[PDB]
């Protein structure tokens, strides 16, 4: 479908732009693009327009947090998250596409294991406790917020598995 297309090409990677660019910036106009936010190190305001995302000198900014809240972010997308070296924070809140491999292929990001310090998802309906588990490969994370995630079942295992995985994470559950 159309739709279909649109979605795969909003979130697919232009590596030449990542070339050109950085991989902080290539991965900020994928996010915005997609309908999520960034805030770069340094910073204390968001970035949440694309046509004002700065022009100021090359890959000099990069991204300490993302909020994803009603974005169209999925799957390959992820791939933008490859070069990213300083990804502390990241929040998903009701990404309808976000499945429990994208959080596995997020999971398996080296880069993203040894910066990684807090993680929200919520409202992500087809999140699983999968990928939930997949998350124990952030050995650095220091926070876990879940919240309305009908698809993880089994919530008192997540905590057993985390207490055993992180036993320093402080883990908030919202989940029926
Ligand atoms: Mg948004």
């Amino acid at each position: 479908s159309f739709w279909e297309w649109l979605n795969a090409v909003f979130n697919k990677v232009d590596h030449d732009r990542i070339r050109d660019v950085g991989p902080d910036r290539a991965a900020s106009e994928w996010l915005l693009r997609c309908g999520a936010m960034v805030r770069y190190h340094g910073q204390q305001r968001w970035q949440k327009d694309y046509n004002h995302l700065p022009t100021g000198p090359l890959d000099k900014y990069k991204i300490q947090a993302i909020d994803a809240t009603d974005s169209c972010i999925m799957s390959i997308g992820f791939d933008h998250m490859e070069g990213l070296q300083y990804v502390e924070k990241i929040r998903l809140c009701k990404c309808h596409y976000i499945e429990d491999g994208c959080l596995e292929r997020l999971s398996q990001l080296e880069n993203l294991q040894k910066s990684m310090l807090e993680m929200e998802i919520i409202s992500c309906g087809n999140v699983t406790d999968k990928g939930i588990i997949a998350l124990h490969h952030f050995r650095n994370l220091k926070y876990l917020f879940l919240s309305d995630l009908p698809g993880v079942k089994e919530k008192e295992k997540i905590v057993q598995a985390f207490k055993t995985s992180l036993p320093s994470l402080e883990l908030k559950l919202d989940l029926k």
